[PDB]
């Protein structure tokens, strides 16, 4: 299936270690789709070489470059540099449908059935459930949709300063229209109690939303612990699958 | 509209002060439906007299009495006394459709359009959004449905020990079937940040989920403060509307 792909984003070498675990977990449960990672010039050249060993395409996005399609929007909204870089996922018109996943997510089972969904399909966000969490969403690349999002960013910006705010404003009918575009919470399980004991075993994707990202923990290979099984599995994939590359 | 009603529950005099504010807020925004409160013998006789000044029906429920329909279930599940008392809302077969609201909720605008919904319509719960919050839900009373819930309580109980767990287990298709049965989050806004600045103004019902209930705060009538505008409005309705009764 060279027609569809999983898309992620790395703005530095720290988040690149998260995408390496995400891409390895996508390979571990045997995905038939392509693996795409969007990278900025802040990612070092040697870290991009490590990313090529996991992902099928390492696409460079530099919103600071005047030739970039989102550069004029950046001058109006200089605080949305990361957001405008992520919005380049709609520019990947070589694919018909994609599933974007942030670098701080981890896959626990095959989620290729997400490509049976339409744009825009996303899981509900905890805290404000009438907004979807932009950590995992199924979309369809389009130059039209991409230019629509850039104009919305220039006109209004983002009410949370990130991508989730503007994406919820653009796809504002998500909470009341089609329930098939509501992904189950197990496709984007927030790391932040009795409900977990009943449904947490059916988790497919865990979203690390804590203050300390998984790669910023101090991992002890002797005890296989850190300074909670999901955080241990992240470092297990990182040491077993990612490092020998 | 003597055919439909709002239903609440009071197990003691402390929660009875919350139902007095809830019923007063329902009267403040002019509801055309009946006001029903379920009370246990633990509510004092004089507090029931105060409840009759607000609600149209004060219905007594005593699961400790051997003649109660849920008494045999209580012997199997002695920890679900409050839950089995709340489940008596389905026994109110004199109404065709009802909207249950917990005593720790507060109404900010007319929500009579909730009776355009079907059973079971409820708002998503924050924390685990694939489960609905049982603080506000639209249901249809039925002896059949009530006996179905009692048997589920005897067989499995509740995975959270309260009503929300068993109600989510019984109405398990809520998260994936009809989106019209997904009430907007403003119909049950949890008191527990950038999303509030955009949508919080459209709030219709606020659900006080904090550790300290609104009636357990120390209210100073001089400064109109407590020991945050929703907690102030609760005590304003309590002092202006409830006390002169």
């Amino acid at each position: 299936m060279t027609d569809q792909a999983f898309v992620t984003l790395t703005t530095n070498d720290a988040y690149a270690k998260g995408a390496l675990v995400l891409g390895s977990s996508l390979k571990q449960h045997r995905t038939t789709r392509r693996l795409v990672v969007l990278a900025t010039p802040q990612v070092s050249d040697s870290m991009r070489k490590v990313l090529e060993t996991v992902f099928d395409e390492v696409i460079m996005v530099d919103v600071l470059d005047s030739g970039d399609s989102a550069h004029l929007t950046l001058m109006k909204r200089p605080e949305l540099g990361v957001t405008l870089t992520k919005l380049h996922c709609w520019s990947l018109t070589q694919y018909s449908k994609c599933v974007f996943m942030d670098a701080d997510t981890l896959v626990l089972a095959n989620i290729d059935d997400l490509f049976d969904r339409e744009e825009l399909s996303a899981a509900p966000d905890p805290g404000w459930p009438d907004c979807f969490n932009s950590g995992v969403f199924v979309y369809q690349p389009s130059v039209e949709t991409y230019n629509q999002l850039l104009h919305l960013a220039s006109e209004q910006g983002s009410f949370d300063g990130g991508d989730q705010g503007i994406l919820n404003t653009f796809f504002s009918s998500w909470a009341t229209t089609d329930i098939r575009k509501h992904l189950p919470f197990i496709y984007n399980l927030s790391s932040i109690l009795p409900a977990f004991k009943v449904f947490g075993a059916s988790a497919k994707v865990v979203h690390f939303l804590g203050r300390v990202k998984p790669w910023n923990y101090t991992y002890d290979p002797k005890t296989k612990s850190v300074k909670p099984e999901f955080l241990i599995l992240w470092w297990n994939i990182f040491t077993t699958n990612v490092l020998p590359l």
